[PDB]
């Protein structure tokens, strides 16, 4: 019943998407990231999280990388299911992108899943060893969705970026658009 809800919410999402992020738009593909960002703001603001870091890579794919705790990976009561699991097929970004993945360090562990369309592409797996903690989620906008645009814009996103260093002080944000391998931009905001 937990992962029948599950497909029956990717299924609503998809069918109606601009009423779960505005719209199917370039203001809507960049709210995808706007999402994101903001799950690994609240986890600064819990004390966790210092440092958040947002590339745009090659074709399009977009990097959110936090040093928060890691999204919990125990095995929920509620879905028989990795709490990533839970969260990540219960996610907006997830259920309109084509492909997504995370990959959380935890428990001196690395951890991955993949999913297409919010659905797992296999079970979460312990990949490597770490000394660090955060999380890494790594998508690719649906263009099924995103039919006017899959393209973002630098300016759109370092303006928000600078705004949300500026209102959160002591998170450093960095951009960094990795699209053209030969000139690579980056600018980090770091306000106090």
């Amino acid at each position: 019943a937990g992962q029948i809800q599950v497909l029956e919410g990717l299924e609503a999402v998809r069918k109606r998407p601009g009423m779960y992020i505005g719209s199917t738009s370039e203001r809507g593909l960049h709210h995808l990231v706007w999402e994101i960002v903001d799950n690994s703001i609240d986890e600064a603001l819990a004390g966790y999280a210092n440092q958040i870091e947002v590339v745009i890579e090659k074709d399009n794919w977009i990097k959110v990388t936090d040093n928060g705790r890691g999204i919990p990976v125990d095995i929920q009561e509620k879905m028989g299911r990795p709490a990533v699991e839970v969260i990540l097929t219960s996610s907006v970004v997830n259920a309109l992108s084509q492909d997504l993945e995370v990959y959380v360090h935890r428990n001196e562990t690395i951890y991955h899943q993949a999913y297409k369309k919010g659905v797992p592409q296999f079970d979460l797996k312990e990949v490597g060893t770490t000394d660090k903690t955060g999380t890494v989620i790594r998508f690719k906008a649906d263009g099924e969705i995103f039919t006017e645009t899959t393209v973002y814009n630098y300016e759109t996103l370092q303006q928000r970026i600078r705004e949300l260093a500026f209102l959160n002080k002591g998170i450093q944000i960095t951009l960094r658009d990795e699209r053209d391998e030969e000139n690579v931009r980056e600018d980090s905001y770091h306000y106090e």
